[PDB]
C-alpha cells in the first residue's frame, strides 16, 4: 500500500529531504518508501564516467544511453500491459508542463522512478527505450531553467505525496487552483500588529459573511496576480460585479 | 561580490542541498554565501509556537507575525530607498509566477532573504510590513501545491545561482525559452544503440543543415508539448511551413 520512490541520480545527498519533516513522516507511517540511487554504480570505465559530448558539435555534455539504459533496466525490477508498466518521470524544462491534475493522478501510483538529469540532459533514445518497460513522462516544474533534475524530483514529490491519505495528517487534509482561483490572504492572532488590524470581518463570527469575504479576497488575488484566469471562467453576477469594481478602483 | 542568501524555516535541514552539487561549487569559488536560520529561535513560549489556528474559523494553522516579524527584521541585517532594500522571496502558489526573467532579475541581488511558509502559509500581515525593510515578492514556482516553501528556495536559488558568473564553468555557461521554444532532443555516442540511430544529419558535418535541424527539432518539441506558444509568435515561412507539416501528419 505504499507508494515507491526510486530516484537514479549523480547527487544522491540533493535526495536528503526526502526523509525530511512531512515525507520522512510518511515513511514512518509506511505510505512512502524511497529509493536513491547513484548513477555512476552503472558505469563501466575506471572513470565512472556517466556523459560525454553532444553529436552535431557544440558545447556542453550529455548523458549517457550506455549507461541510463541499464539503470532504469535494474531499477525497474523494484517493487506488459502499460497499465502494469511502472511510471518514468524524466524532469526536462522541454517536458509537458506539471500540473495539479497530473500531482492528482501520480497519486495512485504504485511505483514511480525518476531520472534526473544535469548538464545538457540525457540522450533523447534513452526516453524512447524505456517505454518498453515504462509508461514515460517528460515533465517541467515551470518556465525557468535549472541545473539538475533532482530539485524537480523534490518538487513533484511533495505534491503528490501530500494527496496520499494520512500523509498531512487531521489539521491540513482539508486550496489553490482547486476552483480555478488563488487562495487569498490568511491571519492569526494577534488581532493588531504593528498597526496592522485583522479584517473585521474575520471576527464577526458570521459564517456568510466570512465565507463571501473568502471568496471576494480570493477573486482578488487572482485578478492581482493572475487575470487571464478569470477570463477563462464564466463568474456569475455577484462574482463578475465585484471583479469589476476591482478595474474601476 | 558573493550573492548572499538567508533562508529563515522550521525545517534548516531541508536546505542541505544549497550546498550540494554546483551551489556547494558556487560557495567554494566565494560567488555564494548561504545562512539558514531556524524561525524557532524567535519563539518566545517555552513551547516553541510558530503557528495558531485562522481567524474566521476554519482548519489548518497559520504561521504567527509575532515570530515573522523579529526574524524578518533579524535577519535583514545580515550583509531607505527602496532599490537599497534587501529582496524578500514569499514562496506561495497565489504569488505571481517564477520566470525565467524573474531569475536574469535576481541573479543582480547582493541579498536574498526568503521566508518558508507552511501549513496554510503565513499571516499576510508579515508580507507587508516586511515592506518597510524588504523589496518583497511573492513567487510560485508553478500552478500544483506543495507542502513547503523550502523546495521552492532550492528551485529558485538553482535558477538565480547558475546565472551568477563562474557557476557553471567554462563547459556549461553558454536553454530553453531564450527564443521563446522548448529545446529539441540531444544525442551522444555511441551511433546506434538499442537499435536507435542519432539522427544522420548530426553525423554530417554540414554546420549549417546541423543548425537548421536543431531549429526544426525546437518547434517540434514546442509544437508537441506547448503548442500556445508558437501563437504568440510570427513565425517566418520556413518555419511557419515546417509547423504546418506536423499539423497534417
Ligand atoms: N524547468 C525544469 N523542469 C524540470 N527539470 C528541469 C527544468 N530545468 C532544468 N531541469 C533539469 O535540469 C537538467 C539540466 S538543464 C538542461 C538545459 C537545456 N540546455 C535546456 O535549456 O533545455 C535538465 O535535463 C532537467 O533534468
Ligand atoms: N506552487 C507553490 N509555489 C511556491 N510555494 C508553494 C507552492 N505551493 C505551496 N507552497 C509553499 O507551501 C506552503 C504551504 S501550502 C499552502 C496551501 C494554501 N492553503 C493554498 O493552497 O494556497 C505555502 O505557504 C508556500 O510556502
Amino acid at each position: 500500500n505504499a507508494m515507491r520512490l526510486d530516484v537514479i541520480t549523480i547527487f544522491p545527498e540533493y535526495l536528503d529531504p526526502l526523509r525530511h519533516a512531512l515525507l520522512g513522516k510518511a515513511i514512518e507511517k509506511d505510505l512512502l518508501s524511497v529509493g536513491v540511487h547513484d548513477l555512476r554504480l552503472w558505469a563501466e570505465d575506471a572513470h565512472k564516467s556517466v556523459d560525454d559530448s553532444p553529436f552535431g558539435g557544440g558545447p556542453g555534455m550529455v548523458m549517457k544511453p550506455t549507461v541510463w539504459g541499464p539503470a532504469l533496466d535494474d531499477v525497474a525490477t523494484m517493487s506488459v500491459a502499460e497499465a502494469d508498466k511502472p511510471l518514468l518521470l524524466v524532469p526536462t524544462p522541454a517536458g509537458a508542463p506539471f500540473t495539479q491534475e497530473d500531482a492528482r493522478a501520480w497519486s495512485n501510483e504504485e511505483h514511480i522512478v525518476f531520472a534526473c538529469g544535469r548538464y545538457e540532459g540525457i540522450d533523447q533514445r534513452v526516453i524512447e527505450d524505456a517505454k518498453k518497460t515504462y509508461r514515460v513522462r517528460e515533465v517541467s516544474i515551470g518556465d525557468y531553467v535549472l541545473i539538475g533534475g533532482e530539485v524537480a524530483v523534490l518538487v513533484i514529490a511533495e505534491a503528490v505525496v501530500r494527496l496520499i491519505p494520512g500523509v498531512l495528517g487531521n489539521t491540513q487534509s482539508h486550496d489553490s487552483f482547486s476552483d480555478g482561483l488563488l487562495e487569498g490572504p490568511s491571519y492569526t492572532k494577534p488581532r493588531e500588529w504593528r498597526g496592522l488590524e485583522v479584517p473585521e470581518v474575520l471576527t464577526s463570527g458570521n459564517h456568510a459573511k466570512i465565507e463571501r469575504w473568502r471568496r471576494e479576497q480570493s477573486l482578488k488575488r487572482t485578478w492581482e496576480v493572475r487575470p487571464e484566469l478569470l477570463d477563462g471562467m464564466e463568474l456569475d453576477r455577484h462574482d463578475q460585479a465585484y471583479v469589476e469594481g476591482l478595474r474601476r478602483g
